[PDB]
């Protein structure tokens, strides 16, 4: 019909409602059980059984109107994601509170209404509640759109209220995150761990490679840079002696948008002192095993890799997950040789005419972004029916890992992937401040063709203890253990163009 | 010299590494925690040994005296407990090195790794007895002794090393947020993040900060607050949800006040401004004596120099109107519209009696300083709500359902610190826009504080938000009075500062 002239017609009613002296919008309707809970309580009723001596005050909100004549009104209530049917027929209407046809010929789909009724079944089996009054509650003004609508649309993330409202599996992706997110403390949390909040407004953005936000605040005249990770004030924390620290919270990165990207995102980093590569390895084993079989009783699960036209794949959890070398896979699969140091002039133009030869995109052709254009090309694809981890990448790749303690010029890294989208980074932490600066300062010759943070190589002047620390990506985990393809599918309001 | 002492500390470690020793190994296997040591060797004799036990513990030396030729001592602390090392010649192992050579080279703040057996010294002092002790990373400073200076905020891990009521105040904190989490989630409230950067920064009188997302050239605030996108999801069926996170507020710093802090907001569909009192009264006396085993904390509200104070978390507490206190404690009447230009030169006028300090002087903000300054210091023995507020006052609160101008709000305070705010939401979308557009009315006037309307909010609205009862929290400020801190800088692990 018009859309336009219903929502014009409907603000009508609601000021011709006041004008009435009717209230449409009432403060307080006192429930007396939910929806959930009345499912519950009645689901074991009999076929065609009323309970007319018990009357409850339920709410919910009307998603369906038909009616089998002037005297038996139909409704689907939904609430919390359960819906029962109400059914309003003339012989039980309270006559006193007002005229039966004029009450119920008011409402419309979406319609959040409060209900005065008895629990029973229809003849045919139907959980019902059967009013004696319904109040309406606050009236929807448009008409609520079709399941079709909303399928390849972005009206889901503009308008995410109406997917969470029409599309069941909308509400079942974001109580999995719930889910996941909670494992996730409690898992941490069992082993000693200690939450806590570091800043998202530094001085300086460090503890990965990306461009930071900036902002600034009037009273202090102060630029200030949206962290970009958590990792560099939670190792301060564990130089201050909290050994086992986490934190779950926002980062920003001021880059592209994607499927796998939002501006703001989800991280999980914890730092465990005494740890090491090997501890991490077999902690993302554990953690990713058990958080499968918590949330599906399985350690396989099926994903619509290719989106859901295509046929899933299966993703298997299972430990252990298989460990490649990042030099030696990239050195195997190209037949190549990649000499050391791998940032002299010999090694970055065998790199980039192996990346010429294979058609791929040519970075700011630096070699650590040689390196990952050649695993991300190469290698990260290697596996898609089970995760898997990238390992020991060198230390031009990684100026806050460890030297691995016998190979040259390789760190103590993992990096777990999932249909080759990496989730998880993790390493036995740099913890020489002499080795730490020089770190730096490459970084900051790489620069001139992240910032180096004074107070961070101060804390590892007082002693750092040897340390392992992990990164989680949750969006990402979150997309594969609810078959999303699109990080915009499990957040609640993801970073869109704007209309 | 402090700086001589960093300079030949790090001479040892190059000079350690031009020798053939790696300073900072890689992995060390620990067998016992400290705690666990402490928890398991406290029922020793004094004097005896447990030889056969050979453990391997870490931790950081705090303390280094010697006796003779022969035995050093040391304090081991790790996870805030302590514990004493004997380092025995008799029990060295020399097939590792000397033993002086070996233990000369350990500084106070020293990470190590010992090989040893538990006992206690002669004195009753439980200790660890090496066989071999490994420098696992060294401190090249000196470590100050028990730092009450700006130092603990721009150098958190020393505070967190020296000071012990540094570690407890910030268990405290995450005690705090656990139990409020638990304390909703068991209420059958669903936990949900919403985006700190936005298009418009709304749920709040507040400025915010501006940033820039470079791809697609749009500028972005973060937000002042976590309400308009939570009721959107009242709006899509969340009935209980709630949001536990950081706000940016580009306002001024004082005791009470960070740029970025951690708020709790909870909304809750079919439950109105009573439930949320019954809520606020539940929750706070419930998370007092988790914590302490009483309903009753002391406080030092004028500081350590000053004697403390009892705060009283007992319910009920007391409600108090404010319009009407106003009215009593002033001696004038306060016509509606509150914003009228005779209401507003009234209340200028009391201001201007009284010393007070004239704020853009709009009606919302001059009867929120009358509050300030007449009102919200009436309770310190215990937390009292301020309720009733004008609809001027609260843009997004619904009107109260008897007294016209005023909404069905309420602030909980704690010594005169706003701790909490909540009322019956406003969800008549033709009233919200009035709203909306009155506020813009005083954005006009200079309020760069006041907020700005969300069309997309708006439009939520339209498809009928339930009646719904909201509340927000102070978490840091509610840290505060339950570690007895004068300042926000106190609870936060790095408060906002300028460099170095
Ligand atoms: C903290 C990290 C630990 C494990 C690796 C992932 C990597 C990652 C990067 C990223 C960058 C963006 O600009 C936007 C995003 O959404 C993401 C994301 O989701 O994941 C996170
Ligand atoms: C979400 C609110 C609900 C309950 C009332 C407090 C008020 C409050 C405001 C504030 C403003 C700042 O600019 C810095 C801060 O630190 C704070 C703070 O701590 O508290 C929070
Ligand atoms: N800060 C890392 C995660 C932790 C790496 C191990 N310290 C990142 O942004 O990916
Ligand atoms: N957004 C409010 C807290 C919630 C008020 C009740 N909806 C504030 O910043 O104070």
């Amino acid at each position: 019909v018009d859309p336009r002239l219903y929502f014009e017609n409907r603000s009508k009613f609601i000021q011709d409602q006041k004008d009435k002296g009717i209230n449409p919008y009432p403060h307080k309707f006192e429930r007396t059980i939910s929806i959930p809970e009345f499912i519950e309580k009645y689901k074991d009723l009999g076929n065609g059984e009323h309970l007319e001596d018990t009357i409850l005050n339920i709410t919910g909100r009307i998603m369906r109107v038909s009616a089998s004549g002037q005297k038996l009104r139909f409704f689907d209530l939904v609430g919390d994601g359960e819906k029962i049917q109400v059914l309003a027929n003339y012989s039980f209407h309270n006559h006193e509170k007002g005229n039966f046809a004029e009450c119920y010929d008011k409402i419309r789909r979406g319609d959040i209404v409060g209900i005065v009724g008895f629990p029973g079944k229809s003849k045919k089996g139907e959980l019902s509640i059967f009013p004696k009054e319904t109040i309406l509650l606050s009236a929807c003004l448009h008409m609520l759109p079709m399941k079709y609508g909303l399928k390849d649309t972005e009206i889901r993330y503009r308008q995410r209220y109406l997917d969470l409202l029409i599309n069941e599996s909308s509400r079942h992706t974001f109580v999995t995150r719930t889910k996941i997110i909670n494992f996730l403390r409690n898992f941490l949390n069992e082993r000693g761990f200690f939450e806590v909040e570091t800043p998202m407004m530094n001085l300086i953005a460090g503890g990965a490679n990306a461009r930071p936000f900036i902002t600034h605040h009037n009273d202090l005249d102060l630029d200030l840079y949206l962290r970009i990770a958590t990792e560099l004030p939670l190792k301060m924390l564990i130089v201050g002696g909290i050994d086992k620290v986490y934190e779950i919270g926002k980062v920003f990165r001021n880059e592209g948008i994607d499927n796998t990207h939002n501006p703001e995102f989800t991280s999980c980093e914890f730092y465990w002192a005494y740890a090491d590569y090997n501890d991490l390895i077999k902690w993302s084993e554990d953690f990713f095993s058990q958080l499968v079989y918590h949330l599906f009783g399985t350690y396989k699960i099926s994903y619509n890799k290719d989106g859901p036209e295509n046929q899933p794949i299966e993703i298997d959890f299972t430990p252990p997950y298989p460990k490649v070398s990042i030099v030696e896979e990239i050195e195997k699969v190209t037949n190549t040789i990649l000499e050391q140091p791998f940032d002299s002039n010999e090694t970055i133009e065998k790199m980039i005419n192996i990346i010429k030869e294979h058609k791929i995109e040519l970075p700011p052709p630096t070699a650590a972004k040689l390196l990952d254009q050649l695993a991300s090309h190469f290698i990260e694809n290697k596996y898609n029916d089970k995760p898997f981890f990238i390992v020991e990448h060198p230390q031009i790749m990684s100026p806050l890992a460890k030297y691995h303690r016998t190979k040259p010029g390789l760190t103590e890294r993992l990096e777990m992937f999932i249909c080759g989208k990496e989730v998880l980074n993790a390493y036995t932490e740099l913890n020489d401040p002499f080795k730490q600066k020089e770190c730096f300062k490459l970084q900051q010759k790489d620069r001139e063709k992240a910032q180096l943070d004074s107070a961070f190589c101060t804390s590892l002047e007082y002693g750092l203890p040897p340390t392992g620390g992990l990164g989680l990506g949750i969006d990402r985990i979150t997309m594969f253990l609810t078959n999303k393809n699109s990080i915009k599918d499990v957040i609640l309001f993801p970073t869109m163009r704007p209309a």
